[PDB]
């Protein structure tokens, strides 16, 4: 509009929640329930301790998913837009942010762990979902994953964000895309860990 003085100001993403592979299972876990993630994202001020590589991430609109490599909180820019994300001492504006590559990046919390990247140039992958569900991928390209056992898009809706990981736990990629026939993921897109290590 015309009218400065009433513009609004978009929230920062929040963390609502993570991925658990600590243990010998993984499970999805929340942190921050609705009410207090509204909040949160309209102060920036997140005062919740914050554990593990896979955060689930939300926005007052969109929920999804948040990776940390090598320091860097990582996500795409379709769910996070160039917006700050919350932290103990108020909005963190982001690191990296490459629209053309659908990436976004913010210093990465205290607390959470960093996953490795992938130097086994292995094509057996495997991602993690918002729900936990790890799903073999085989890698058929730089940056495309077909998946061993096909699934509605509707049980990938909400990973973007999340991990592709090699049988040895590093990470591979940043999950990116659906490549969809009548509904059904055969294949996923993801950002290549080396396209991270480019950008940074
Ligand atoms: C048909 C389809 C499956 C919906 C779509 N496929 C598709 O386009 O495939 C083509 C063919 C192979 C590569 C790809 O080339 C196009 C590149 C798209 C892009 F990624 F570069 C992208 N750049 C953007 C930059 C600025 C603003 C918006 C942008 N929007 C983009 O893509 C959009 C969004 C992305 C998305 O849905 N991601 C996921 C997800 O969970 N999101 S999310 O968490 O729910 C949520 C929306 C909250 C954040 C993983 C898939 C889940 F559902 F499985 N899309 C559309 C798709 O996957
Ligand atoms: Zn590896």
């Amino acid at each position: 509009g015309s009218h400065m003085a009433s513009m609004k100001k978009k929230g920062s993403v929040v963390i609502v929640g993570r991925i658990n592979l600590s243990g010998d299972t993984a499970y999805a876990q929340q942190t921050r329930g609705e009410e207090g993630c509204q909040e949160t994202s309209q102060t920036g001020r997140d005062k919740n301790q914050v554990e593990g590589e896979v955060q689930i991430v939300s926005t007052a609109t969109q929920t999804f998913l948040a990776t940390s490599i090598n320091g860097v909180l990582w996500t795409v820019y379709h769910g996070a837009g160039t917006r700050t994300i919350a932290s103990p001492k108020g909005p963190v504006t982001q690191m990296y942010t490459n629209v053309d590559k659908d990436l976004v990046g913010w210093q990465a919390p205290q607390g959470s762990r960093s996953l490795t990247p992938c130097t086994c140039g292995s094509s057996d992958l495997y991602l993690v979902t918002r729900h936990a569900d790890v799903i073999p991928v085989r890698r058929r390209g730089d940056s495309r994953g077909s998946l061993l056992s096909p699934r509605p898009i509707s049980y990938l809706k909400g990973s973007s964000g999340g991990p592709l990981l090699c049988p040895a736990g590093h990470a591979v990629g940043i999950f990116r895309t659906a490549v969809c026939t009548r509904g059904v993921a055969k294949a996923v897109d993801f950002i290549p860990v080396e396209s991270l290590e480019t950008t940074m």
